[PDB]
């Protein structure tokens, strides 16, 4: 079993629209998704598992649950590089909520 | 009575590790899309959809479904899943015969 890690991104949601919902759920997704891949090359990851998750109780809760994990014989640092994927995505969906707010 | 599960594996042997990825993300969010169009957001009190890739120990990509709608709704949660899904294959199977075509 090669390095591996994993990380949830916890986001609070504001009032949106239902493509609005999406919209931000596949973002912050996506990028980390694209963050390993220009990260990484195919063959260097073993295994990647996202799970969006919307949650609506009290409060409207999205959070992305990444596992990642690579050969044995890859030297990559994975927890720092979910770290900085993690934390590009934080940016980015709240820039991107910012700019709804408007 | 109140949520499903599904989990579903799927093999694409003639498609590359990246259009792998393409296609994980086209089926998870084919899944979200269906959910959310056809439940309102006050019926989806906790969606959860994940999408793994992983050619070297799996088919290739799983994808597991959670839906979960308050107690006092009445809705046939196993049935709006697997609606979901079969829509999920249906436009997969379009972007495969897509791709090839290219």
């Amino acid at each position: 079993k090669g390095s591996s890690g994993k990380r949830v991104i916890h986001i609070g949601l504001p009032e949106l629209s239902e493509e609005q919902l999406i919209e931000i759920g596949e973002l912050a997704q996506e990028t980390i998704i694209d963050y390993v891949f220009d990260h990484l090359t195919r063959s260097e990851v073993k295994d990647i598992e996202v799970t969006m998750r919307i949650n609506r109780e009290e409060t409207l809760d999205l959070e992305i649950e990444v596992y990642l994990e690579v050969p044995i014989f890859v030297k990559v640092d994975v927890d720092k590089l979910i770290d900085e994927a993690v934390e590009r995505a934080y940016e980015i969906v709240e820039r991107k909520l910012r700019e709804i707010a408007n």
